[PDB]
DNA sequence: CATTAGA
DNA sequence: TCTAATG
């Protein structure tokens, strides 16, 4: 956690690095368990032979341990951090459409900078134009006191719509967050429900709703289960117009709202300890739902969940709020 | 790990 | 279809 630390970060950057820059997932593959393994490691690892005695712990990387105990540096990650060509791709990544695979493309072609990326905003396909085009935005934090007013909105045109609708702002925002990164509405509906087969429109109503008033500016992905865009609050009496943020919403079998709605609401790790719990508790924990554990090793079943609570009572555990789901 | 664009 | 990008 800190005494395997450099090593353990020396090897995320080098394993990203042939992720990205390279197409070496193997190697890349390779950093990650063994970064993954040191990590683990009880003590202060003292040199490349008492690593290389742990599993994915090869030649190859014990020898880089070594340079880096010795020399507090690496030259395979200052030759990198120096890299134009690697730096570019680490940037154009960074617009919401570009993956490594077009990051390559684009600085092969000559697209390095942002500039770049504007001359040739055909290039672009229209994810990535957006995404170019709210990049600053795009990369702001979201104060809560925003959030707040989103989640207002929101909360109406869905009920506006049809009242039927159930709706939860979820992630850290729920959690109590001072900011947010993007927003997470879920959203389901009785008349949609596992079996059932459909009712696109329940997606898209919404949206065609949240788009009439001006809350969706702009469309990145819509499903009829996924819709994935842009919003912004009216900016108000001018002088101060707000900037563009990402948001998500998603239908839901009423079926199975709860569990995806505790799920996506975290955080990484009470999720990963609640599952871990259920297990005891003769459980079993998803995205979608909660089955019963048998003996015979494993077993299904879908136990029936009306809140958070249902799913915490059958693991018998202490109902935990947003606010403290923390771990 | 499953859902969307696109070619 | 497969292959990318997001989450
Ligand atoms: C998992 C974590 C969340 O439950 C969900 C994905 O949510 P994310 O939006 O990826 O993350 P977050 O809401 O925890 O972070 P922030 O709002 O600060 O950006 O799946
Ligand atoms: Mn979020
Ligand atoms: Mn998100
Ligand atoms: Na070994
Ligand atoms: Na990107």
């Amino acid at each position: 956690e800190t005494l395997n630390g450099g090593i353990t970060d020396m090897l995320t950057e080098l394993a990203n690095f042939e992720k990205n820059v390279s197409q070496a997932i193997h190697k890349y593959n390779a950093y990650r368990k063994a970064a993954s393994v040191i990590a683990k490691y009880p003590h202060k690892i003292k040199s490349g032979a008492e690593a290389k005695k742990l599993p994915g712990v090869g030649t190859k990387i014990a020898e880089k341990i070594d340079e880096f105990l010795a020399t507090g540096k690496l030259r395979k990650l200052e030759k990198i951090r120096q890299d134009d060509t690697s730096s570019s791709i680490n940037f154009l990544t960074r617009v919401s459409g570009i993956g490594p695979s077009a990051a390559r493309k684009f600085v092969d072609e000559g697209i390095k900078t942002l500039e770049d990326l504007r001359k040739n905003e055909d290039k672009l396909n229209h994810h990535q134009r957006i995404g170019l085009k709210y990049f600053g935005d795009f990369e702001k934090r979201i104060p809560r006191e925003e959030m707040l007013q989103m989640q207002d909105i929101v909360l109406n045109e869905v009920k506006k719509v049809d009242s039927e609708y159930i709706a939860t702002v979820c992630g850290s925002f729920r959690r109590g967050a001072e900011s947010s990164g993007d927003m997470d509405v879920l959203l389901t509906h009785p008349s949609f429900t596992s079996e059932s087969t459909k009712q696109p429109k329940l997606l898209h109503q919404v949206v065609e709703q949240l788009q009439k008033v001006h809350f969706i500016t702009d469309t990145l992905s819509k499903g009829e289960t996924k819709f994935m865009g842009v919003c912004q609050l009216p900016s108000k009496n001018d002088e101060k117009e707000y900037p563009h943020r990402r948001i998500d919403i998603r239908l839901i079998p009423k079926d199975q709202y709860y569990c995806g709605v505790l799920y996506f609401t975290g955080s990484d790790i009470f999720n990963k300890n609640m599952r871990a719990h259920a297990l005891e508790k003769g459980f079993t924990i998803n995205e979608y739902t909660i089955r019963p554990l048998g003996v015979t090793g494993v077993a299904g079943e879908p136990l029936p969940v009306d809140s958070e609570k249902d799913i915490f009572d059958y693991i018998q555990w202490k109902y935990r709020e947003p606010k403290d789901r923390s771990e």
